[PDB]
């Protein structure tokens, strides 16, 4: 029936009627209930009506004292008595207000009106209220922060605020370093995005928990910056005029006010130049409560350039919450989001959708990922009620094609003839598409309200929930108790016989087909793959299996090589379990022939385990001397130049933190690249010219060889067999310290493989040098014959250089001579292959 | 005198040396000996200067304006070396650090401030600690300051602690309240007068038994809250 | 290690010379570790200049980084490692360094490290042959650390290090003369791999053991496989 | 919500935050649930800034207040460096650059409001060939814009 | 460096730095804007030592400000 604020201070006015002892509670309590204590935040008293209207404060209070003594004192039976049907009139009066109003609480400023009527100070010196034309308006003034901040506390205290998980020290932690009587403003320092705000928001849910210090308790909470900082200025100051404006108002009749500023770096001082942040340190003894924020790496740099900062805020570091602590904050959520989808979620969507954001993401923060990835699939999942009038309308929608046929049909004179008569048949099949129409629409209806009222249900007991725990935390203990006292055990219960009505059916595990929920990864997966592009890693497979099945595409596609393939596989297997120590990134020596294809096989690890054969980072290991820096990991010293540390392979190596690592040709290595070489063999935090680590665990390494590749040129055996194997690998142990063989996860070796199956490769080129046309397909009438095999084969593709050769004859004989007869417009479509012992295309056309 | 009172309200060429002025022109006529204060000096002048106030305020090396300002090491350095007016306008004071001891001195003249604003006690040899280890331990910032943050700090990591103190408390209570509502379900019930909901009777052996130590407990908090701001009151009324 | 010895040391980079954030890796996140420790691997292949440098760190340790600044060693201990005196180490006088063996010791390093900056190391420590009467006990102990994190712990392997198992180790693993890692070696290539052969193809619920054969080699365990 | 919304409806100081905090506010309630959008876009720097929230947040939070952004890449980059809330309140979505085909589609739909604009035969191989060389003449210009301006500049061309 | 334009305006006019001695005499012409400006005596002797030692001790004050200093710092904290 009343607000807060009326309920105060008609408490206060009955209050006074015993306090005074008066023989009934009359417009002159509630009066002197208004006039509480002068307070600076005592609206109806210092900052009212009167005041700012026509009569002074103090006045007032004199009369209404001397009228309060006026009113006789009396014993404790006949005082207090009664509201007194003078107040009963007032505050009766107080509701026709609020109805004139729209405002569904009494407000203790309609009490002002209805009392202030009836009242009336007439002396000589008045005090009587100012009219209702000064009271009115300023009543309809009351209440730089509104322009420029959010009240974070009250909308805590009003519920509608998530509950925040995962941060209960950082949120105590700034609530100690503001009960400071110095230099009492936190930073929280950490990436965006991580919940540095959400501790925050924390800390007004401990305001209104009372969790805080009274000296911070008594308290407002506010998030600010951007709006009095970036938003926009015309001339020099706007600014910091607007900074002055807050940092002083703060001062004044708002007890305390605690603020939040979203970034330090957008503050810093332009060259300090009597700017923007220059002005906070200027009031940090001066109140001006604020907890602020910034990142790790501005933080250093903000404090290195000011000099100050460090000494007005502390620093208060926030970090990214693992996978499992980021799964409890969206647990805590999980129920939020359904209601706020109109869904239901599996318990592992949140456990996928927080590996999953994490592991695709090296440039965004989890918590920040995670929320989203659940919001959008579940809101994925809310659209997905599409189904009703995909299904209906598809029907419906050919139902009123069919009825615009026979309105059509209907209206003519053909329409008895047969010739259109046959129209009956139309509305045979609009009857049969109303026939499914309804059952369908009917199904979707109940799925519909099935799920509508279970949601109905469950908001209904997050707000009975809401108002228990503002009960309990205010220590309204006959609130919560009701709450407590089957209100929301029996919310529960209806929600529990609204899952009957979900009925779980063993056709349909909800009987609504418009709710698929957010099912495990089927629905996150494809929802961070619609969002990020789709990887093999969209599967719901361990990880073992993902490879394997990669493993069997591999052996697929390369040629031969399966012994070496299969040596990568098993140290690859035995990384991904974790049992091999997290500390050594897989490596390999690929030894063979130059031109073998080790590079691919590399390449095509890359295609599988990192799902990209782009991202191999390649070292060049014979144009090596003393000096490997800047080419390699280590840069040169900073200090010297070549600030570009490993500009070739750090920069990729930390930018593609999983990816391969190419060593070509590592035999030929200088010595002491050689020594930085079993440094990087292991212990994955190999050096670099900053001091930074590459800390390499997900990168595979693979070291390339041709030094035994005059034994591979034996021929013994498509696969290499034992006494020559095993004399590339004498040459491995004669060149390579044992040191370098005892890191190497697996020495692998590769095997000469003939036409028989490079021709494999040769074909395979050609349809994707023709398919990668992207503007057309005059294909070729691919006419290789055994001429083309061979010639591609024999004057190409080499022992020592593989490939390379058969690329360039056909860009040659082939890409080049087609060029030509394309611009002699020879060519209109499609294209003859006419291999002459070279090689040559004949013209299609007859030099059309 | 600075920062918000120079540009805060200056927008157009003009409006900040109004205002400067305007300020100059008050202090330098009847108000007997303002003098001025200017925290970090490097603020004025300006990368070319521009008049940024130092070329208006040598004027008045000879006609008054007493101003004490302040600033650092090196960023002195830079502004000495582009300035050479102001440079020669004032005198050059360096301010050493305060050895432990005198910083502990500091720390007791200021162990009431600490103890009235958060509404706590230290003991001296805290005071004596903390000018020590900020001397061991914080390089980078000056004894004074240093000192006082653990002073601060360690006031507010009590303060803290004496308003978690009703944690303690609270276990008690939200078993009570947990008790109380229970109660309140297993009684207003039909169940109620069956033995299955009779056990409320033992609920409230435990809402008697949470409040016989409530009691005591409150009583003894309210009384430690009251020692406190007895105590700080009373310094605090000291002081006054 | 050379006269450059900059920002990936105690150098770091002064006005003048390529690159701002200096001294890196040593005094910049030393000014960020209140209290610390140090590395020097292999401290003897060291520039000589860069050895005596370290004499700012050893006593009143005022490093004087490439800006001028400092970060006033105190709280801290400092390891440098070297094999110089491996010559008399190696004399195999006894698993306790002995007298005089020990002094031709610090005469390797005094006529290598100046003798200027050595006097002045807290102590200069000469690390024991352990060999079989101790390193038994290396062995064993350090595996049940990997096994006691394992990753999810269920699967881990219940020690079966027989003493022939620790033969396998005395007779490879043991290099007292070049180091005893190839312990670390033959865990991981002997025991977390071949356990892994099972492992690796899901053929274990729970537990693991290890038997062995010689030619050092391990056994299938035909509960799983 | 444009233009006139901007500034051209209004010439006193306070007038803006007198429209805004008025069309806005008659929006936010009632007449269904009203999405607005703006088509200067980019424009939120400036309509927004310090009502960036009032534009929208609180009309949002104390009902239905919906609106669809849009803004180029350079644009979106700047009002994330900006301010960076809008990522908190809206959701980020890209928008395609149509193959030729798609291209060729679009303007046989429109090709008959092509031909009613001029009075003018447009063929479908025009239509197909102005694609292919807006493309290939003008890779760096909006395909769909270009091939059409290739033809409207040409059909206005034969015209006069 | 800038103008070239008030240069045709105006002649350029070196101000030399006065000697150590010539310094004195202008603490010898000042000498009794001092004394009147605090109400104390001051030697003759002490505008000398001022203008010696002052050149020894302030290599970042011009011989004529470096000696004033001196004289009206000793006078002013003669007044007190
Ligand atoms: N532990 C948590 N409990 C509740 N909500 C959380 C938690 N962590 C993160 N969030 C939510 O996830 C988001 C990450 O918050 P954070 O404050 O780091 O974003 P931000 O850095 O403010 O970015 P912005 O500047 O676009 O507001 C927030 O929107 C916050 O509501
Ligand atoms: N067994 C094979 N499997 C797959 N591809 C092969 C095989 N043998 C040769 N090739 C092809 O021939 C080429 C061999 O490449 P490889 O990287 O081994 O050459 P290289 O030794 O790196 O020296 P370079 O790049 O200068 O020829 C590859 O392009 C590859 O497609």
């Amino acid at each position: 029936q009343f607000t807060e604020r009326a309920l105060t201070i008609l408490t206060l006015a009955q209050k006074l009627a015993s306090d005074h002892q008066h023989p009934q509670l009359q417009p002159i309590h509630i009066l002197a209930a208004f006039i509480e204590t002068p307070e600076d935040g005592s609206v109806p008293y210092l900052q009212n009506l009167i005041e700012k209207g026509r009569y002074d404060y103090d006045l007032f209070k004199k009369v209404v004292n001397r009228n309060l003594v006026r009113i006789p004192q009396q014993q404790p039976a006949p005082a207090e008595i009664t509201p007194s049907y003078a107040l009963g009139k007032v505050l009766q009066d107080a509701a026709k207000i609020q109805k004139q109003q729209k405002d569904s609480f009494i407000a203790q400023d309609h009490i002002l009106f209805a009392l202030f009527n009836d009242s009336s100070i007439q002396q000589i010196f008045k005090e009587a209220q100012v009219d209702i034309e000064a009271i009115k308006q300023q009543a309809l003034e009351l209440r730089y922060l509104s322009k420029y901040a959010i009240d974070m506390t009250e909308q805590a205290r009003q519920g509608k605020l998530d509950p925040v998980i995962g941060r209960e020290e950082e949120i105590r932690s700034t609530i100690r370093v503001l009960a400071r009587r110095i230099k009492s403003n936190p930073c929280l320092i950490g990436e965006p995005g991580i919940g540095k705000t959400a501790i925050i928001e924390g800390v007004a849910q401990r305001i209104i928990d009372d969790d805080v210090p009274t000296i911070l308790q008594g308290a407002k909470l506010f998030s600010l910056d951007l709006a009095a900082l970036t938003a926009g200025a015309k001339y020099k100051g706007d600014f910091e005029e607007r900074f002055k404006g807050v940092l002083k108002e703060i001062e004044e009749s708002k007890t305390l006010i605690v603020l939040f500023i979203d970034e330090i770096h957008m503050l810093m001082g332009n060259g300090k130049d009597d700017a923007a942040n220059i002005l906070k340190p200027a009031l940090s003894r001066g109140q001006l409560k604020v907890i602020g924020a910034t990142t790790n790496n501005e933080y250093r740099s903000i404090v290195e350039k000011d000099g100050a900062f460090e000494r007005r805020f502390q620093k208060i570091e926030v970090a990214e919450p693992s996978v499992r602590q980021t799964v409890a904050i969206l647990r805590g959520l999980q129920p939020k989001y359904e209601i706020h989808h109109g869904v239901r979620i599996l318990d592992s969507a949140l456990v996928t959708a927080a590996q999953l954001a994490k592991r695709y993401l090296p440039y965004r923060r989890l918590p920040d990922s995670a929320l989203d990835l659940v919001d959008i699939s579940c809101a994925g999942v809310a659209v997905a009620r599409d189904s009703k009038p995909e299904e209906l309308d598809s029907k419906e929608r050919q139902l009123q094609l069919i009825q615009v046929e026979i309105k059509a049909l209907e209206r003519d004179e053909d329409a008895d003839s047969t010739t259109k008569d046959r129209l009956k048949l139309a509305r045979q099949k609009e009857a049969s598409l109303q026939e499914e129409l309804e059952p369908l629409r009917q199904r979707y209806n109940e799925e519909k309200h099935g799920h509508e009222e279970l949601t109905q249900a469950k908001k209904k007991l997050d707000e009975l929930e809401n108002k228990a725990l503002d009960a309990e935390r205010r220590y309204d203990t006959a609130t919560a108790a009701d709450l407590r006292y089957f209100a929301i055990p029996d919310i529960k219960k209806q929600i529990e016989k609204l899952e009957d009505q979900v009925a779980e059916e063993e056709r349909r595990a909800g009987a609504n087909s418009m709710i698929q929920n957010v099912v495990d990864s089927d629905t996150i997966s494809e929802t961070a793959a619609r969002l990020t592009g789709i990887p093999v890693k969209k599967l719901s497979e361990s990880e073992n299996e993902k490879l394997i099945h990669m493993e069997r595409d591999l052996s697929s596609e390369v040629v031969g090589q399966m012994d070496a393939i299969k040596a990568v596989s098993n140290a690859v297997r035995l990384s991904r379990s974790g049992l091999a120590n997290p500390r050594q990134p897989a490596s390999f020596l690929f030894l063979g022939l130059s031109g073998s294809g080790k590079t691919e096989l590399a390449k095509k690890v890359a295609g599988f385990l990192f799902n990209d054969e782009d991202m191999m980072i390649r070292v060049d290991c014979s144009e090596l001397s003393e000096k490997y820096a800047v080419s390699k990991l280590l840069g040169t010293t900073a200090g010297y130049v070549g600030y570009d540390e490993g500009g070739f392979l750090t920069n990729q190596l930390q930018y593609k933190p999983y990816s391969v690592l190419l060593f070509d040709e590592v035999e030929k290595a200088h010595p002491d690249v050689l020594t930085v070489m079993l440094q990087m063999l292991d212990d994955g935090r190999i050096t670099s010219g900053q001091g930074k680590t590459i800390d390499c665990s997900n990168c595979i390494v693979i070291m390339t060889s041709n030094l035994g590749a005059e034994f591979i040129n034996s021929q013994q055996g498509s696969k290499i067999q034992e006494s020559t194997k095993n004399l590339v690998m004498g040459a491995v142990r004669q060149h390579f310290r044992p040191e370098f063989l005892n890191r190497i996860s697996s020495i692998v070796i590769f095997n000469k493989l003939s036409r028989k199956a490079i021709h494999k490769i040769v074909d395979i080129r050609l349809k994707e040098i023709e398919e990668r046309f992207e503007q057309n397909d005059k294909h070729y009438k691919l006419n290789l014959t055994q001429e083309a095999k061979d010639f591609l084969a024999k004057y190409g593709y080499s022992d020592d250089m593989g490939a390379r050769p058969l690329n360039r004859l056909i860009q040659n004989e082939i890409l080049n001579k087609l060029a030509l007869r394309i611009l002699k417009n020879e060519i209109k479509d499609k294209e003859t292959v006419n291999v002459v012992l070279e090689e040559c295309l004949e013209v299609l056309p007859n030099h059309e």
